[PDB]
């Protein structure tokens, strides 16, 4: 109880805690603006909240408070304080957190009474981090609020230290608000500044340059051709000149001209000028008089040093110093007083006088110290290299060239001037030279790769783009980039291996590059744009051009540090380096794309015959730009070749119209290409019908293509989707119709010559404007939307809600009355839905007030606030749209909401095309049509014959068997769920540009590529179905004239498409495009019509026909389209939309998923698989579908480590050898035990030899079948270990069978003995010499062990199968795969001493061998049970408690009886594990199982007979419930995999069949190959061994145990749903009457399955009621049909359930009479029950609601989710009777 002030930032801030307040009794007073220290807003306030306040309050107002204001801060105080905690905690690396403290006279320091952490994920966005902390801190202040009232929490100070941050410090950061937090702090980390340790250089050049004379003074310094000078020599001579120089008045920061050649006269000159103290300006005697004129005037150098032949040159305009007159030197050889400083100049050096006027740059001496510095020991420039002055000293590349090797002791080169151009010459010189290091331009390093050399070790490029990495030489390759006003180059690559775009390398020392956009604000990692110097590498600027100076060398006024801007469009890499893109602005709009022509030269280069490749953008006298490629190649290659090369991996509009073969381009003085000396030439089947023309002429004004040709491709011209619909306008402003479909059937113009010269079907009909009405019809689109608001009154599903951005200059005003005038216009925005009867009716309204909302948020803050504001809509009410802005700190988002039946794709695009229009003051004409023309129009055109012609397509379609398709998901929820997630996928243009260039060449769209992908992805997550299905979304414009209308057209289309794996992927491509035109040609049918014309009824937890959806939508049209981001409010309209957007020149793929069905990593690993599937697709065009794979290398590597590899090694000794031992050990211990006899060890080893020796005498080699046919006793023991030890393997056969089964078996195998008690001597017939197991007789005197001839390879046991297909084979187990098994199940359960074993199962079974031989290995006991006590569970429960038995195998038919027999009585011990194998064990017993023995562990076994015995074990926990019970991960030596049809790994969920292998695997069939080969199939997998096929259907989990689904030959599609027989099983217990029950899936004579549910039950039970005992909770299509009564389900020899012995109202009062006659009147049917299904009786959505408007006109009101939940009218009685109150007045007079 109180009166809380609740100051923030804007009205609706954290509404969770403001709800929680109101639900406490206390008045909240939501207040935004600065509160008055004498106010209505402190008057009677008992507390005060404040949530990111953007004002301070008074000290009077803290005063009078104290111990009242509650702050809430989501940051870890005392970190992060201000503004923006929760970026600069994620950026400066805090612990981040929430705190809700006190206030106090200073600033976010007052006593934190809550304080707690939070942790941030690496691809969570900074956006979604400030959510959840937001989120966070409203629940602690919602849990923590009672403890602060009431004075329990107590307040505790802070923390010296924490950081401060203020409002404007995130302005450097304005565009880092949708980056994760890993890619922040990479950003955070490349982009950081060095620490202060690199020290400046104090000294000059010259100065370098006489402490490197005085090291290396003999050595050599520059030599040219025959003549060479020493470091000494040279120095000396500098000094002479220099000493000349200062002697007519050169002064520090002076200029002086140098006009001479490359020889030692212009090095001297230049030295000369450095140690004078003033800056050397070069001037290249080979430029133009009119460049020298230029550069002597502009240049303010009065001295000029030039000889006797570049004299005249001058035109004596300064004052001339001939460096060949020995006047001119001094004879002073010291070097001169140093006067100069660091920050002088050292050389001024002019641009190219293309882009406007040549300019000074200025570059001071500390830029070259620094660029020298870093250039010898980057390279490690020894005293023994060679250089080149290659380039003319007028430029940088001369500078790197001298100055480099000048200063670490290198030997210049002067290149001849007769050598330069000629390669060659120049090769053979520096291979008679040694020339090993020097830099050349990139068109003379890519022209010298050609050339054979031999001694150069480093060779540098730079100036241009690189792209030609091939050369003949052992060097390395160096990138270098760097302008001229940043001191030669700035940054370094290493070419290692070829890019795509060769980086330009990370910067040098004291250099640093920054990636700003147009507004000087920081780029995330892999952004594009402007490249910005710092730094050293910065010189002083312009000679005499302040004003240019200031507009490039700037001043940056967020951080005050001098940049440069390059101009140029540069990225980020993520590995350090730096990515170049092209200039700013060489970006040109090439057809309606701005693109840039750099990018097209590395896909012409990669041609075998070009070398160099240049792409200009050239203008026609129309204003267009078109593209001319020139090409260097030795032979002119064609126009048509060059386009085929170029289509195979660029778009149409990418390619160059016009190339042109040259011998060599022209290179400038740099060594750059020219490209403006480049020459242009123009060129050289021509239509002539008129239509042709026109048809032409048509083409071209919508594709912008100036010629058009007969046979060119509308889709290799540049055509996609829109313009194709513009198309068919235009040529129905002529007269002609033209559908979608046939402009793909007839994409040449001769087919369409020959489609426009048959019929007409030219229906010029209008729009036929309607006159004014009161009410007007509605399209059925407009109907099926009504009907699915009206289901969900207040549902959200259908709200299209858009955001934009428009910066803080835009007026909001402006905005509104923009809005109010579109709304004013459109008739769409001013309409109402009502219900009159049964029909839906739109009514117009004249005006409507538009709801605009103004709030005043934050950046962070935007998410929340606009989900806020997504409220239901009322149909019924106008407008159905509404608008808001929210003011943030740097942009306003204006966002709008409207309903899906009003705006849907192009509808948004008219509407941005409008409001861009009127934002920019421009009259729109008033519209034309209206919807309801249009609605008329379709609801007459239903009655017509196209209508009729178009639904039959769907008619004879959709009436088969429709493909039910299956995704990976988890459990399903029993209705139809919307909760969802979104997850991007982003399709770089690169692989963009290839797709849409091999859809344009094999004659298809991007689209249909996209869905043929899309469909050969569910083909191989549906275990490579033949045939899927699934939904899409079109245009649905029907009617010409409704191109400019608002409103929803758009229609759905169930796609049915067939993918043959067996084929090609081109071939599949032509089958999803011949599937998909006729599906187009008929795609403007209503899809209520559609569902209704399926003749398939509808009623369960998914979508009627496809749960799949694939949206695709193209470039936009303006500008303000593009900036619309569509937000979702975490809806999911179907299990998964995949929607592909054409962004940025790439594809943005959004996959919209469902939260109940995906979660984050498996979507995630969704999307890495079809990345991966359209990587392979992308490049294997020829290749086979069911090649390609979709589980990555990482997930099989991540499966394999959780799931498989347990590989450890196991003792290979024989189990005889182990008996021996034990038995020579421990002679008198319990070893057998049978009711009185207990056999110790040494009797039994006796006993078993005394029958080896005659066994080994009487002929028994290793590798033989011994039958044996007794039953459970010793002797059955001794006659196996008897066998064993002779070297043959025992066949056991069961005395109880027939004699027909016996002499199958016989005649199968081929044995040479059987062995048989007493009375089952006379069953064998006397076959082949046979030996009585119980006569004294066959049992010689010798007890000695026998030799241990056996081999771990031979054959142990011999286990035929169990007979399903009706021939049984004896499978081949040897020692070591049943050894191997022992090992493992000891190594997991140990049987020590003290433990037991019993001897349950028969012994006809692989079960029965490891409870025979696991008592071996642990010296244990096994108590041979009686055959008498096999069924009995008071038996087996009562010798358990006497022996103790502690290892226990069971069977999951036997495990219900035996608990049931028990229900927790005496207590046992020494129990430990409980085997189960054979079946599935089910879900309900294990807590039973638990509740009985809780002492016991359960553990689930898995494996068939020729995996020897088991394979997989799961050990289900007493504290966990697995609703399906897997079979685990395999055992140690056990690979098992879940494979497909194709031999393809399996994902996770996806259902597969499974296989096991290793060395536990058998060796085959006995006496069948054929079967052995099909059962044991060679895996590449698995290179070497074998693996079994199982001939079995299960499924992984996220863990990675296997859930056993069932056998492969048995199927389970029941009508069109796949559901296992498992859920049925679950209503047994539940119910009392009936036992024991099973499910067996049945055939009949049409195919059509049919299920049977046999249960026991005392009486036979009536169908009516076990029908509605299951239609509670399952649905129609699992109830079985045939219902029949059985005493006793009968039972196998293992003791399993036998799937193959099995036997083969009316209405009353009157609300029900009124439902009835209701159901009769929509529904259709005569007699209406009372317990009928809504959905029984072909109730779809629509009907639905006519129940619904039925109910209304006789006044109930009645909500469809209410229908959903109750379709039996005696579920709906309760509900209408409640919406009638008698009301009456009073009269009286």
């Amino acid at each position: 109880m109180g009166r809380i002030l609740f100051l923030t930032t804007f009205m609706s801030k954290g509404n969770k805690v403001v709800r929680y307040l109101e639900s406490l009794h206390h008045e909240v007073v939501i207040c935004q603006e600065k509160v008055h220290a004498q106010s209505a807003n402190l008057q009677e306030i008992d507390w005060i909240v404040s949530y990111a306040y953007g004002y301070i309050l008074d000290k009077e107002i803290v005063s009078r408070f104290r111990g009242r204001i509650i702050n809430l801060h989501p940051s870890l105080l005392p970190w992060n304080k201000g503004r923006d905690p929760v970026f600069w905690s994620v950026w400066d690396e805090t612990p981040k957190g929430v705190t809700i403290h006190l206030i106090d006279e200073h600033v976010d320091t007052g006593d934190i009474l809550v304080q707690e952490e939070i942790a941030f994920a690496d691809e969570d966005t900074l956006l979604d981090c400030y959510n959840k902390a937001n989120q966070a801190i409203e629940e602690l202040f919602i849990r923590e609020w009672e403890n602060i009232v009431h004075g329990r929490i107590a307040p505790y100070r802070q923390t010296a230290g924490g950081t401060l941050h203020f409002k404007a410090d995130r302005d450097f950061y304005k565009n880092l608000n949708m980056t994760t937090v890993r890619e922040l702090l990479a950003l955070k980390r490349l982009c950081a500044e060095p620490k202060r340790g690199e020290k400046p250089i104090d000294k000059t050049f010259h100065q370098l340059f006489e402490q490197q004379v005085e090291m290396t003074p003999d050595h050599v310094a520059v030599v040219d051709r025959g003549q060479s000078l020493t470091y000494k020599q040279l120095n000396e001579r500098a000094n002479q000149l220099a000493h000349h120089l200062r002697g007519k008045g050169v002064k520090p920061d002076d200029q002086v001209a140098i006009m001479l050649d490359k020889s030692l006269d212009m090095i001297v000159s230049i030295l000369a000028v450095m140690k004078a103290g003033g800056a050397y300006v070069p001037i290249d005697p080979d430029y133009p008089g009119e460049r020298i004129a230029y550069m002597l005037a502009d240049s303010s150098a009065a001295i000029l040093l030039t000889n006797a032949l570049h004299e005249e040159k001058a035109n004596g305009a300064c004052d001339i110093i001939d460096v060949h007159d020995p006047d001119s030197y001094s004879e002073n050889t010291n070097n001169l007083p140093h006067v100069n400083r660091p920050d002088d100049l050292v050389y001024v050096m002019y641009t190219s006088g293309s882009t406007g006027l040549a300019k000074g740059v200025m570059i001071e001496h500390h830029n070259l110290v620094n660029f020298c510095e870093w250039y010898r020991p980057y390279f490690g420039v020894t005293p023994a290299d060679k250089a080149l002055v290659y380039s003319s000293f007028s430029f940088d590349g001369s500078a790197l060239d001298i100055f480099t090797h000048l200063l670490a002791g290198a030997a210049l080169h002067i290149v001849p001037s007769e050598r330069k151009y000629d390669l060659d010459a120049l090769n053979d010189y520096c291979n008679q030279e040694g020339i090993t290091i020097s830099y050349l331009p990139t068109g003379a390093a890519e022209q010298f790769m050609q050339m054979d050399n031999q001694s150069f070790r480093v060779v540098i490029t730079g100036g241009d783009v690189l792209k030609k990495i091939e050369r003949n030489g052992t060097y390395k390759l160096y990138n270098g980039y760097g302008p001229t006003e940043c001191t030669i180059m700035v940054t370094m690559f290493e070419v290692d291996k070829p890019y795509a775009n060769i980086p330009i390398g990370k910067p040098i020392d004291r250099t640093r590059i920054l990636i700003l956009d147009e507004a000087l604000a920081l780029q995330p990692i892999g952004v594009a744009g402007e490249l910005f110097i710092v730094g050293e590498g910065l010189g002083r600027g312009y000679l005499n051009r302040p004003e240019l100076t200031a507009e490039k060398f700037i001043v940056h006024p967020q951080t005050g540090e001098r940049m440069y801007r390059t101009g140029d469009r540069a990225r980020f890499l993520p590995d350090g380096n730096i990515e170049f893109l092209g200039r700013l602005d060489n970006l040109v709009k090439i057809r309606g794309y701005r693109i840039e022509p750099g990018e097209i030269e590395p896909f012409l280069m990669n041609h075998p015959l070009i070398e160099l490749t240049t792409v200009l953008a050239k203008e026609q006298a129309d204003g267009r730009k078109y593209l001319v490629g020139y090409y260097v190649a030795p032979e002119e290659i064609p126009h048509g070749e060059l386009r085929e090369w170029l289509g195979n991996d660029l778009p149409d509009y990418m390619i160059p119209t016009y190339f042109v073969h040259m011998k060599a381009f022209p290179l400038t003085a740099n060594g750059k290409v020219d490209r403006r000396a480049l020459p242009d030439v123009q060129a050289d089947v021509a239509p002539t019908d008129e239509l042709e023309q026109q048809l032409a002429q048509v083409w071209s004004h919508v594709l912008g293509i100036p010629q058009m040709g007969i046979d060119d491709h509308f889709l290799e011209r540049g055509g996609d989707s829109i313009k194709v619909m513009q198309l068919i306008h235009q040529l129905k402003n002529i007269g002609l119709s033209l559908r979608y479909d046939q402009l793909f059937t007839h994409p040449t113009i001769r087919q369409l010559k020959r489609l426009l010269t048959e019929q007409k079907q030219v229906s010029l009909e209008p729009l036929r404007e309607l006159d004014e009405q009161a009410e007007y019809e509605t399209s059925a689109v407009e109907k099926r939307m009504y009907i699915i608001q009206q289901q969900d009154v207040e549902s959200i599903a259908y709200n299209v809600v858009y955001t934009i951005n428009f910066p803080l200059t835009v007026d909001t005003e402006q905005i509104r009355v923009a809005l109010e005038q579109l709304v004013l216009r459109h008739e769409g925005l001013r309409s109402t839905y009502h219900m009159r009867g049964d029909e839906i009716v739109k009514r117009i309204v004249p005006r409507a007030e538009l709801s605009f909302v103004r709030q005043t948020g934050e950046e962070e803050s935007v998410q929340s606030l606009l989900a806020e504001q997504i409220k239901p809509f009322d149909l019924a009410k106008a407008p159905l749209l509404r608008a808001g802005v929210i003011e943030t700190a740097d942009k306003k988002v204006l966002w709008f909401d409207s309903h899906h039946i009003l705006l849907d794709g192009l509808s948004k695009s008219i509407l941005a095309r409008e409001l861009q229009a009127l934002l920019g003051q421009q009259v729109l004409s008033p519209v034309e049509k209206t919807y309801k023309s249009f609605a008329r129009w379709q609801n007459e055109w239903f009655a017509s014959d196209e209508y009729e012609q178009q639904i039959a397509y769907w008619k004879t379609l959709l009436q088969g068997e429709l493909p039910a398709v299956q995704l990976p998901t988890k459990k399903r929820p029993p209705q139809l769920t919307f909760d969802g997630a979104i997850q991007m996928y982003r399709v770089n243009p690169e692989i963009t540009r290839k797709l849409k260039a091999t859809a344009a060449k094999h004659d298809l769209t991007l689209y249909m590529l996209m869905l043929t992908i899309v469909s050969i992805w569910l083909s191989k997550m549906n275990s490579d179905s033949n045939q899927v299905i699934l939904g899409t979304v079109t245009d649905g414009r029907q009617h010409p004239d409704t191109r400019e209308l608002l409103g929803m057209f758009v229609n759905t289309l169930p796609l049915l498409l067939s993918i043959d794996h067996e084929e090609s992927f081109l071939h599949n491509l032509q089958q999803v495009k011949a599937k998909l035109l006729p599906a187009l040609q008929n795609q403007y049918v209503p899809f209520d019509k559609i569902l209704e014309a399926a003749r398939v009824k509808r009623e369960g937890n998914r979508h009627p026909l496809f749960d799949v959806m694939f949206m695709m939508q193209g470039a936009p049209e303006t500008e303000l389209e593009s900036n619309m981001h569509h937000i979702n409010a975490g809806i999911s309209k179907f299990d998964l939309t995949l929607e592909v957007l054409e962004r940025e020149n790439g594809l943005n793929i959004v996959f919209e998923y469902n939260t109940h069905l995906f979660d984050e990593g498996m979507i995630l690993r969704m999307v890495a698989q079809f990345e991966h599937l359209l990587l392979q697709a992308v490049h294997g065009l020829d290749q086979q579908v069911k090649r390609f794979e979709l589980v990555t290398e990482d997930e099989k590597r991540d499966l394999f480590l959780r799931v498989n590899d347990t590989a450890k090694a196991y003792p290979n000794k024989l189990i005889m050898s182990m008996l021996e031992d034990w038995a020579a050990a421990t002679p008198d211990k319990t070893a057998l035990v049978f009711r009185e006899q207990r056999v110790t060890y040494r009797e039994l080893n006796e006993r078993v030899n005394q029958l080896a020796h005659t066994l080994r005498e009487k002929g028994v080699q290793p590798d033989d079948l011994v039958m044996l046919m007794a039953e459970r006793s010793v002797e059955m023991m001794v006659a196996i270990f008897a066998v064993l030890k002779a070297g043959g393997a025992y066949l056991p056969i069961d005395p109880h069978s027939p004699a027909e089964r016996i002499a199958y078996i016989f005649a199968d195998s081929g044995a040479k003995l059987v062995l048989a008690q007493s009375p089952f001597v006379e069953k064998a017939s006397m076959a082949e010499v046979v030996l009585d197991l119980n006569s004294a007789s066959s049992y010689a005197a010798d007890t000695s062990n026998p030799p241990l001839v056996n081999q771990p390879g031979d054959l142990v046991y011999v286990m035929y199968t169990s007979g399903s297909t009706g021939k049984p084979k004896g499978v081949m187990i040897e020692h070591g795969a049943l050894l191997n098994v022992l090992h493992g199940m000891q190594d997991e359960y140990p049987l020590l001493q003290d433990d037991a074993f019993l001897l349950k199962t028969t012994y006809i079974f692989d079960i029965s061998v490891a409870e025979i031989f696991g008592w071996v290995p642990g010296r244990g006991k096994l108590v041979i049970l009686e055959p008498e006590a096999e069924k009995n569970p008071k038996a087996i429960w009562q010798a358990v408690v006497g022996a103790g038995i502690t290892h226990i195998n069971f069977v999951p038919s036997m495990l219900i009886p035996f608990v049931e027999y028990l229900e927790g009585r005496t207590e046992a011990n020494r129990l430990r594990y409980i085997l189960a194998c054979g079946e599935a064990m089910p879900d309900e017993l294990v807590p039973k199982v638990y509740e009985v023995l809780p002492e016991v562990k359960l553990e689930n076994i898995y494996g068939p007979t020729e995996a020897t015995i088991y394979a997989s074990r799961y050990s289900l926990a007493k504290g966990s419930q697995e609703s399906p019970v897997p079979i685990g991960k395999p055992l140690p030596n056990y690979r098992m995999y879940i494979i497909n049809r194709h031999g393809q790994l399996q994902p996770i969920g996806v259902p597969g069949e499974l296989c096991i292998a290793g060395a536990s695997l058998a060796r085959g069939y006995l006496n069948n190959p054929a079967l052995t080969e099909e059962k044991f199939t060679p895996h590449p997998l698995e290179k070497g061994e074998r693996i079994y096929r199982t001939g079995d259907l299960a499924r992984y989990r996220e863990d990675g145990n296997i859930e056993y689904l069932g056998r492969m030959d048995h199927q389970v599609k029941i009508r069109g749903y796949r559901i296992e027989l498992d859920e049925i099983r679950s209503k047994l217990i539940q119910e009392e009457t009936i036992q024991d029950a099973v499910v067996v899936a049945r055939n009949d004579q049409n195919g059509q399955a049919y299920l049977c549910a046999y249960l026991l039950s005392e009486q036979e039970w009536t169908v009516g009621q076990l029908r509605e005992l299951l239609r509670r909770e399952l649905p129609e299509y699992m109830i079985p049909a045939h219902f029949v009564l059985l005493k006793q389900f009968p039972l196998t020899a293992n003791g399993k359930l036998d799937r193959k012995a099995l036997p083969e109202a009316a209405p009353r009062t009157e609300l029900e009479a009124t439902l009835a006659h209701i159901w009769g009147e929509v529904l259709g049917i005569e007699r209406i029950g009372i317990r009928d299904n809504f959905f029984e009786l072909g109730g779809d959505s629509i009907k639905g609601l006519q129940i619904a408007s039925r109910l209304q006109r006789i006044n109930w009101t009645m909500v469809i989710n209410h229908l959903f939940l109750y379709p039996t009218i005696e579920q709906i009685a309760p509900f209408v009777t409640s919406e009638q109150v008698v009301i009456e007045a009073a009269a009286e007079n």
